[PDB]
């Protein structure tokens, strides 16, 4: 469940140093992004609820640039699509 | 030769359909980027020459976004760095 993942992420995140190089670890509502260095990107699978909707693990990515993290790509509607009957489509 | 990679990429690129679905194959001066769908990204190794500087492939990403291709990431001098002697640095 997402509340527990959230609590794991946000607590781990507290154990990180105040000064990191690159991009610090971050919870974005759905996924815990691990710390990364400038010029690295991190690819994660969809959260675990996605196995009820797909055999594929999915792929979501964030680039760690020198101005900070990029937005997750592709957007979550695209990266981790839910059944249309849950959208009322 | 990089002029031979360029040529072969371009001759491949001129054989593609006229209509743009996704982001078209493109030659950025170092790499031949294949066609990609919206919301996909492509990762390529560094060009062949990099094999003189490192026993790594290196890795360079572009994102195919609904507004087009993003820039190569990380930027080439980070992604595929050249010996500092070459730049008398
Ligand atoms: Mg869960
Ligand atoms: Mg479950
Ligand atoms: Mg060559």
């Amino acid at each position: 469940m997402l509340r527990e993942d959230e609590s794991a992420c946000l607590q781990a995140a507290e154990e990180m140093p105040q000064t990191t190089l690159g991009c610090p670890a971050t919870w974005d509502g759905l996924l815990c992004w691990p710390t990364a260095g400038s010029g690295e990107w991190v690819t994660l699978p969809c959260p675990d609820f996605f196995s009820h909707f797909s055999s594929e693990s999915g792929a979501v990515k964030r680039d760690c640039t020198i101005t900070g993290w990029s937005e997750p790509f592709p957007p979550y509607p695209v990266a981790c699509p839910v059944p249309l009957e849950l959208l009322a489509e």
